[PDB]
């Protein structure tokens, strides 16, 4: 049915009168009603590309590689390059003497199974200019090849001519292991050993150094190309994460035409054949060390040796004939779309019956799966807190919690690891004795025309499974306890998916652009595994849509910002908007807490009733984020003790929101850094209960960015897709009513935020809106008929064709605005009156009060 959308009379007034001040004409009504008249309007070109390549350079006196800058002041800027050669050589020797704790782990370094090869990898990678590294994980070549490189150059005294960048695929990873290799150089992170992730940097020396960063940093570095570097690491390729596939193809662009660059791609145990082929067949230092053996076994075996029982084909019904008749009678009581807690849980307690010590190793999808398992045993007799000792590794954990797992335990104790699939290459733990297989995996899913980032649980391939058994037996003969019947391990990838196939390609393709490495098509059809066609052409037909770039595929000045900024497109244009509209500082905040865990400590179930109070009356999952935010950000003034004390009282996680922070800063900072001025970025205050104008627009803008992913409310817990299935609010949202309840809303229009698929589908973050806002931004396709309007083809509603046409125009002139003033930001300032009103006309629409709404 339609809505009873009730504006003002005065109010329609005013839209007509902005529409006729801009000198735009309204799509007038259909004469003939049944005549459904599209109410979207729409409205200088570049010269095109050529093939190029990433210019490259080696160390320089008197360039930080890591800022890009100059440095002109400093024993460095001034010296040169064997005076810093000298002088280094002598610094470690004048350690290896003071230090008294440094030779006490460089023996422990020695007795890496990578130890062994060094002679033949320096030499390999001295007399090739790419080379492979490949062997098994835990041979320690991510820790020790970038040192044993550097290492070398010192004590040749060409310290000055040795720069390395080490790719890692996780924030994670890139860190830790910059922690860990800064120790095992008698360091902390900044002497010889830096890292840069996403948002947070800690930068080496300019000289003899070694930065570990995420590919996404080393990629919107390369504007400024790949000066004062001698050589690039590409660690664990193998996991095929798109950004590294899409380095690689860069690289051999720059191996071709600076053959004096060093490349070194390092690799589990598989096929590296592709690599070797794609780098003009490059020499393998294969790596391998003294290992051993395990027996496997699956859902069968577990159940068969254990006496379980609990409350596409179903591979759990089909079973083996020698096993007994109780074996299948229990085992096909059990869905294979859920990993079973319960049987885990009796698997851990016969592992005490084997009477062999070591730890165990769970291999699970997801921090919720692994919450929840903790939460079953630890809080479960049995598992005491002496007999068991259970340490979980989501990766979105305190870094100080994620050590403990490699530390040992005290004697007669089970180590019980609770991990993602880190641990499958990533790391390696070294008490590991048995392993226990969820065999799947957590996957974003996203085709073609989906435009919704949708996490879901999904089957191992062969080879993980391959990969994740050999975690046991580092140690000793070990076990490995899959999850899966023996008819599901016969109907497995052998490989996965590399996630080239089924990524969107967007960020990819405005990096292409602003790298200028030819045409994104031509450029993706080099790589070494090529997309689909059929997501370039959503890739370039989403950039376009959105002024990224021109029809003739080239980067507009907005294009540009955008892929400076390191956020999806669309939440870059939103922030860019907010900007125009001095809501820089409220909308680059939710910008940043995309890219962080939800900052709330929930216990289980729901929400709880204090975190709830943070949303206010806006019936938004987005400003209870942004109110607690401001309520932080208060509450840190008082110091130190006084943060984590707002935090624990209120039962936040302090780390999330210094993150967000410091996201939020530098995402500033690029926009201050583009042109657009200061006062358009300060930090407003705002009220969640009374009227906040401020807050209306921030509202509207985050309909914008999170098209299209809108929904409509029905019944209590039920709500309506864009395309008109049936999907539920999330257990985590504070428009989620209790149990059996439900709650009216002001309106039934929500955007929201994200959407999960593991046992149905469900929206996550949700947040409520106006018709007016739903018409502004959150609708592309929008038709009338004179009294009735249809919008996305699913949504109806009945309202005023005059003002609904006059909305989608304001749009059209907003968007020409962006336009204009990404020509130049600094335009903000000195708006023309025109635009001003403009301006003022959507802050308008953006209350409640001009929908005939308000929130009591
Ligand atoms: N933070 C750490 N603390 C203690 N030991 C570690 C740490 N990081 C790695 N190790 C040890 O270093 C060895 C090699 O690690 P790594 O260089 O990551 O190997 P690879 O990447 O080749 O699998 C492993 O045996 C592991 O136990
Ligand atoms: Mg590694």
């Amino acid at each position: 049915e339609p809505y009873k959308v009730n504006l003002s009379q005065d109010l329609e007034h005013q839209l007509q009168n902005i529409i006729q001040e801009l000198n735009l004409e309204i799509v007038p009504p259909p004469d003939d009603p049944f005549m459904p008249v599209v109410l979207n309007l729409g409205k200088p070109s570049q010269r095109q590309n050529q093939m190029g390549v990433v210019p490259w350079s080696p160390p320089q006196s008197n360039w930080n590689p890591w800022t890009s800058s100059n440095i002109d002041e400093g024993p460095l800027a001034y010296a040169t390059p064997e005076q810093i050669s000298m002088d280094l050589k002598n610094e470690l020797m004048y350690q290896l003497e003071q230090d008294h704790d440094l030779p006490a782990i460089l023996q422990e370094r020695e007795l890496l199974p990578v130890k062994k090869f060094e002679s033949e990898i320096l030499e390999a990678i001295s007399q090739n200019s790419v080379v492979i590294i490949r062997g098994a994980t835990g041979c320690g070549k991510t820790t020790q090849v970038p040192q044993f490189i550097l290492d070398d150059f010192i004590q040749n005294d060409r310290a000055a001519e040795c720069n390395i960048v080490v790719t890692q695929p996780r924030r994670i990873s890139a860190v830790s292991v910059a922690e860990r290799v800064a120790y095992e150089r008698g360091e902390e992170p900044g002497k010889s050993c830096g890292y840069s992730v996403r948002f947070e940097s800690v930068l080496p020396r300019p000289y003899a150094s070694i930065m570990f960063c995420t590919v996404g940093v080393l990629l919107r570095k390369l504007e400024a190309g790949i000066r004062g570097i001698s050589h690039v690491i590409v660690d664990e390729i193998h996991e095929r994460d798109i950004n590294t596939d899409f380095l690689l193809v860069v690289l051999r662009d720059v191996v071709q035409a600076y053959p004096e660059v060093r490349i070194v791609l390092m690799s589990a145990t598989i096929d590296t054949s592709m690599f070797c082929e794609y780098f003009f067949n490059c020499p393998i230092i294969e790596v391998y060390g003294r290992t051993y053996p395990v027996q496997e076994y699956f859902l069968e075996d577990c159940i068969q040796m254990t006496h379980f029982i609990p409350p596409d084909a179903n591979c759990n019904l089909i079973c083996g004939d020698e096993y007994g008749p109780e074996t299948k009678m229990s085992m096909a009581q059990l869905n294979e779309k859920e990993t079973p807690f319960e049987l885990i849980e009796a698997l851990l307690k016969y592992i005490e019956t084997l009477n062999v010590p070591g730890a165990v190793l769970v291999f699970l999808p997801g921090w919720n799966l692994i919450y929840t398992m903790q939460k079953h045993l630890e809080m479960n007799p049995d598992f005491g807190s002496h007999r068991y000792q259970i340490l979980p590794l989501h990766s979105q954990i305190p870094r100080e919690e994620q050590r403990k797992v490699f530390d040992p335990v005290p004697a007669g104790v089970t180590k019980v690891i609770l991990s993602t699939n880190i641990a499958e290459t990533s790391i390696t733990i070294n008490d590991v004795v048995y392993v226990i297989d969820s065999c799947k995996q957590k996957v974003k899913l996203f085709t073609a025309h989906n435009n919704m980032t949708n996490y879901a649980t999904v089957w191992a391939s062969k080879t993980n499974l391959e990969q994740r058994k050999g975690r046991a037996g580092r140690v000793r003969p070990g076990f490995c306890f899959h999850l899966c019947s023996r008819a599901r391990f016969e109907r497995l990838e052998t490989h996965m998916t590399p996630e080239m196939f089924r990524t969107p390609l967007h960020e990819i393709a405005l990096s292409i652009k602003l790298l200028r490495l030819g045409g994104i098509g031509q450029f993706l059809a080099k790589a070494i595994e090529p997309p689909p066609l059929d997501a370039v052409i959503e890739a370039e037909h989403t950039l376009r849509e959105l002024d990224a770039l021109d029809a003739n595929d080239e980067l507009t000045p907005l294009g540009r910002i955008l892929a400076k900024l390191p956020i999806e497109p669309r939440f870059g244009k939103m922030m860019i908007m907010g900007c125009i509209f001095y809501v820089g500082d409220a909308v680059c905040t939710i910008s940043a807490a995309t890219c962080f865990p939800e900052p709330f400590i929930s216990e289980g179930k729901r929400l709880g009733y204090i975190h709830r109070n943070f949303a206010g009356n806006r019936f938004s999952d987005h400003v209870a984020l942004l109110s607690v935010f401001q309520a932080w950000d208060d509450a840190r003034m008082g110091g130190e003790e006084a943060e984590i004390r707002f935090c624990e009282h209120k039962r936040l996680n302090m780390a999330t929101l210094r993150m967000t922070w410091e996201a939020k800063v530098q995402l500033k900072e690029i926009l201050i850094n583009s042109g657009f001025p200061e006062d358009c970025l300060l930090t407003q205050v705002f009220t969640n209960t009374g009227p906040d104008n401020n807050l209306d627009v921030v509202i509207s803008l985050l309909a914008f960015g999170v098209y299209p992913n809108v929904c409509y409310h029905k019944e209590k817990r039920k709500i309506l897709t864009t395309e008109g299935r049936n999907a539920l609010i999330h257990k985590s949202s504070v428009n989620c009513p209790f149990s059996s309840q439900d709650m009216k809303y002001p309106s039934p229009f929500f955007v929201f935020g994200e959407k999960i698929r593991t046992r149905a589908i469900s929206a996550k973050g949700m947040t409520l809106v106006t018709p007016l806002q739903l018409l502004l931004f959150a609708s592309k396709k929008v038709q009338s008929d004179g009294q009735i309007v249809l919008v996305d083809d699913w949504i109806r509603l009945q309202i005023s064709h005059e003002a609904a046409a006059c909305i989608t125009a304001l749009r059209a002139a907003m968007e020409a605005l962006v336009v204009e003033v990404t020509k130049q930001p600094n335009i903000i300032s000195q708006l023309d009156p025109v635009n001003e009103h403009m301006l003022n006309m959507i802050r308008q629409i953006s209350r409640p009060s001009a929908a005939g709404i308000n929130l009591m």
